C-alpha cells in the first residue's frame, strides 16, 4: 500500500519543539512511500504557482534538500503540493476560481510555472490540493456556477497532465476537507488524467467553522449518536462516493490527520464527552508548540492526557480524559469539562496511533491504494509522548 506523507515546510522555522529540521524529517522516510512538500500557492497578480517562502524553499534550497532525500531512499517519490488550504490570501480571495475561469494565457502561465517548480527542484510530480469553495458550515448557494467550475477543473487538470507527460511526472489531486466532490470533481474523467487522489476525510467539523458546538471531526462511519449530524460528513461516505462514481479503489488514498481539532468548553457544555458537545466557545487556547488556536499536535494532546506527571493533579492541571466509543468507528476524544476547580474546559477530536491504525485497516478492507498523512510535523517526531518517534505514522504503516 502507499503511505503518502505530507510535509508542511512551515514546520522548518517553528519556534520551539514543533520545529521539524531535516534530520528529524529523514527519520520518517523509512515508513513513507511518498513525501509531499507543502505548499506552493498562486500569485495574486497573475495566478502563477510560486513558493510562499522563497528565501527558504529556493535561496536556502529547502525544496531540493527534501527531494534529494531520494538519494537515500531511491524508491521514494517526492511531489510538490499547490494550495492545501495553506495559501491564505484574504485580499485575493477568488484566485482558485479565477484560475478555473481564466483566459488561456493566465492558465498557461500557471501550468508552466507549476511545471517549472517541479522540474527545477527535482520533484517527481505535482499535487493539486485545489482550494475550492467548501460546504457552507451549518449554524448552531455557495457556488452558483459549480457545474461550470467542474468542467473547467477537468480541463485544467487535463492541461496540467499534458505538461507533465513527456517527463513522466506524477500528478495527484487532493480533495481538501469539506470540499464537495459532487460539485467539482468529474470522477470518471479525472481517472484518465491523474495517478492518484487523496481524500482528506478529516476536519469535517472544526472550531473555526463550527465555533458553537463540537462533534467528531474524522469518523469512519456516520455516528447515529451525533444528533442532527450531516450524513455526508464521514470517511466511508466520501470513499464510497468515489468508488461508486467509477474511481479505481487502488488510486484512492484515505486521508488521516496527525493533529486534533480542539474546542473551548463552557459550563453549559456539560459533563458528557460523547458529542455533540453543545455551547462551545470557539477554538481552545493555542498549544505552545503548535501555536494555532483550535489545533493541537499529537504530542501536545498526549501530554494533556493522563501520565505519571499529571495523573494526580487538580483543576486546570488535571488530565484530559479519554472518551472512546467501544465500537471504534469514530475516532479519538480527549476531554475535560468545566466543573469544580476546572475552569479551562476543552474537547479534542483527533486520531491517536490506535485510531489511525483502524483507519489503515479500513483502507485495506476497501482495497484502497493507501493512506495520506497530514502532516509529519504534527506527528510526535521527537518522541515526546512515549519515547517512540512518529507513533501515528508507524501505527499506520504497521497495518498496511
Ligand atoms: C455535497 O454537499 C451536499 C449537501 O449540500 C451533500 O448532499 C447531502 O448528502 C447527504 C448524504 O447523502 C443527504 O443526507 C441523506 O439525506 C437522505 C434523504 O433525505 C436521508 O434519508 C439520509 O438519512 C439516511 O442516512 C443516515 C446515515 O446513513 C441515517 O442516519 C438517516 O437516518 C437515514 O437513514 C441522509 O440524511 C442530504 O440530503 C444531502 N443534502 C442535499 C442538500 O442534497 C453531498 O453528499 C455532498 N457531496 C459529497 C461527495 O460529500
Amino acid at each position: 500500500s502507499n503511505l503518502v506523507c505530507y510535509y508542511d515546510s512551515s514546520s522548518y522555522t517553528r519556534e520551539g519543539l514543533g520545529k521539524l529540521l531535516n534530520p528529524d524529517l529523514e527519520i520518517a522516510l523509512q515508513f513513507c512511500s511518498h513525501l509531499v512538500y507543502g505548499y506552493a500557492g498562486l500569485r495574486g497578480e497573475n495566478l502563477q504557482a510560486y513558493s510562499m517562502n522563497e528565501n527558504l524553499d529556493i535561496y536556502k534550497h529547502q525544496f531540493s534538500e527534501v527531494t534529494s532525500l531520494k538519494r537515500k531512499y531511491p524508491h521514494l517519490k517526492v511531489l510538490l503540493s499547490v494550495g492545501g488550504d495553506h495559501d491564505i490570501d484574504p485580499d485575493h480571495p477568488n484566485k482558485y476560481i479565477d484560475l478555473l475561469e481564466g483566459e488561456k494565457v493566465r492558465q498557461i502561465g500557471f501550468i508552466r510555472s507549476a511545471y517549472e517548480l517541479v522540474k527545477t527542484y527535482g520533484f517527481d510530480g505535482l499535487d493539486l490540493a485545489y482550494q475550492f469553495p467548501k460546504n457552507k458550515p451549518r449554524k448552531v448557494i455557495v457556488d452558483p456556477h459549480a457545474a461550470l467550475h467542474k468542467e473547467q477543473f477537468t480541463a485544467l487538470v487535463r492541461d496540467v497532465k499534458d505538461s507533465l507527460r513527456a517527463d513522466g511526472f506524477l500528478l495527484s489531486l487532493t480533495v481538501l476537507p469539506n470540499v464537495n466532490s459532487t460539485w467539482y470533481f468529474d470522477i470518471p474523467a479525472l481517472n484518465g488524467l491523474v495517478d492518484f487522489v487523496n481524500l482528506a476525510t478529516f476536519d469535517f467539523l472544526t472550531p473555526a467553522r463550527n465555533p458553537e458546538e463540537a462533534d467528531y471531526s474524522a469518523p469512519i462511519y456516520h455516528p447515529d449518536g451525533s444528533k442532527d449530524r450531516l450524513a455526508h460528513l464521514n470517511a466511508d461516505f466520501q470513499v464510497e462516493y468515489w468508488l461508486s462514481q467509477g474511481f479505481p479503489s487502488n488510486k484512492i488514498n484515505l486521508g488521516v490527520a496527525t493533529y486534533g481539532n480542539a474546542w473551548k468548553l463552557t459550563k453549559d457544555s456539560g459533563l458528557e464527552g460523547v458529542p455533540v458537545v453543545p455551547e462551545t466557545s470557539g477554538p481552545a487556547p493555542e498549544g505552545f508548540q503548535s501555536q494555532k488556536p483550535g489545533l493541537l499536535s499529537y504530542a501536545e494532546i498526549c501530554g494533556k492526557l493522563s501520565n505519571p506527571q499529571n495523573q494526580f493533579l487538580k483543576g486546570n492541571e488535571s488530565p484530559l480524559r479519554r472518551v472512546s466509543d467501544p465500537t471504534k468507528r469514530f475516532g479519538g476524544i480527549a476531554y475535560r469539562p468545566v466543573d469544580g476547580q476546572i475552569t479551562e474546559g476543552i474537547w479534542v477530536s483527533y486520531d491517536d496511533p490506535d485510531s489511525a491504525s483502524n483507519k489503515a485497516a479500513y483502507a485495506r478492507v476497501k482495497n484502497l491504494g493507501g493512506v495520506a498523512l497530514f502532516d509529519l510535523s504534527y506527528d510526535d517526531f521527537r518522541g515526546q509522548c512515549s519515547g517512540d518517534k512518529y507513533p501515528i505514522l508507524r501505527a499506520i504503516k504497521y497495518r498496511l
